[PDB]
């Protein structure tokens, strides 16, 4: 089904063989630092290696620029180092990504999906990384949720092509709990198989999120069954990657669905 | 979806508002006991009543045949008494069946789906209870799994009506983990929303089972992930009824599962 693999500098991810775990990375900054501390870059290399353990695919590091830059940019060098894993910089930035592509990030995360700052793509094209273009708005005024959301993301293929980022590293995101209600949440899990028709890969990103909450009435640290739920779906309906905290878990329940659904 | 209700004496379980839980009890019997003892028959009460609080929806109760009886009667007896929900009685003995719904069973679990007693179908259109037919035989040659398996499930469901069981008593489920290769649960498990052509809701087992193992290579109480990944695809395709150990978790999972499907 995909003809080619996702190309990470180094690293090189199948996306036919199994559903790939991005490992969301704990950052609690250190109150008197700047970014760079000792506590903080270690208790994220150590965090980044156990999720290495429990089977991540992809560690994802997430951080005013020039704060942002100061804080991401140690921890980007740290875990690059001491964890073989691709990283994904979690930015709506260009400078940010520039820098921690710079710093060793082999990803670009975009939430705003090249919206926010266009200028992103093109640091896109010229580092020649994956870039993940998630659905976003400023507003819920939708027509028709699934139809629009994929207008929207078409919208930021088109800023990418546009800037000379290649096919093979697109990749998009229904943008779960973003600009949508929770029944709009609920409707877009419901319909994740359309947004194949746009012929990329895809990654959902659900992790503990405010509509499982709403749903099972449970708070935050209460939401791993429900995660769990929303994970067999995406890979049931053909997500190639999901973004999790709880990496052991949600890399057992993929690999079970990956096992019966044939991928 | 469904125009009826399943009808089990004094409660009865609606087959469209969400997927139902069928919680499997423990039965760890009392050496120097017959069956009776204090107890197994409080641990029995305790972890129904537990599983009651967890969100199950029915108890699965389950216990050489005079002995099956003593066993599992008290068993039952205590339980309907003491916890307010449907009681199965998992058994394919006509005679244990008969026993049981006199103890206070409400509906019957036959892993043989009447085959090996045909007269637990003659027992179950008597009393008026749900009978569950699951799939099995006593070889695996198959010429094509699941045509074989709906051929399979359609014999019981021919012995069933046969002797009197009227449609709205008949449950289906596919056997998983019965007379089958590992590789032939993952195929079952693929292809499950096709035992829906029959028109009877469908039970899906699939609890810590040996498949999962199989895949995770995991042992049996290092599961919890993997039953989850089969009772979402489950629930995706159609399964009116989980029979789960991990009440809590499972259950959980289902509400999700009903909520992004729309059930
Ligand atoms: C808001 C935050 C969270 O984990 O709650 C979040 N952050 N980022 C960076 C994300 N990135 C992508 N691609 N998809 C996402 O769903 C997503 C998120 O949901
Ligand atoms: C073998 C045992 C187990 O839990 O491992 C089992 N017992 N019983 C009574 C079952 N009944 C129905 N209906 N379905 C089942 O899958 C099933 C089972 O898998």
């Amino acid at each position: 089904k995909w003809d080619y693999d996702l190309r990470c500098g180094e690293y090189t991810l199948n996306l036919n063989e199994k559903t790939l775990i991005m490992g969301i990375l704990n950052v609690t900054p250190d109150s008197f630092s700047d970014g760079g501390s000792y506590n903080e870059v270690d208790a994220a290399v150590r965090h980044a290696k156990e999720m290495r353990d429990e089977g991540a695919h992809i560690i994802d590091i997430g951080g005013s620029v020039e704060e942002e830059i100061k804080r991401v940019v140690p921890m980007i060098q740290a875990v690059s180092k001491e964890v073989k894993l691709p990283i994904s910089i979690d930015t709506y930035k260009a400078e940010v990504a520039k820098q921690a592509i710079e710093a060793g990030a082999h990803i670009i995360n975009d939430i705003w999906g090249a919206k926010a700052e266009p200028k992103i793509a093109e640091v896109a094209a010229h580092y020649d990384v994956p870039i993940i273009l998630m659905h976003n708005r400023d507003n819920m005024n939708y027509r028709n949720l699934m139809a629009d959301m994929i207008a929207d993301l078409y919208d930021s293929i088109k800023i990418a092509k546009d800037a000379g980022v290649r096919d093979e590293n697109i990749i998009l995101d229904p943008g779960i709990g973003f600009a949508k209600t929770p029944e709009q949440n609920l409707e877009a899990m419901r319909n994740l198989e359309q947004l194949n028709v746009l012929g990329y890969p895809v990654l959902l990103g659900t992790s503990r999120k405010s509509f499982i909450g709403h749903v099972l009435d449970l708070p935050v640290e209460e939401r791993l069954e429900g995660t769990g739920a929303t994970v067999c779906l995406g890979i049931e309906k053909g997500c190639e990657f999901v973004r999790v905290h709880d990496v052991k878990e949600m890399s057992r329940m993929a690999k079970m669905m990956d096992a019966m659904i044939g991928k």
